[PDB]
């Protein structure tokens, strides 16, 4: 998310 992480695996 905004201010954080977005992980696609």
């Amino acid at each position: 998310g905004f201010g954080g992480n977005d992980n696609f695996g």
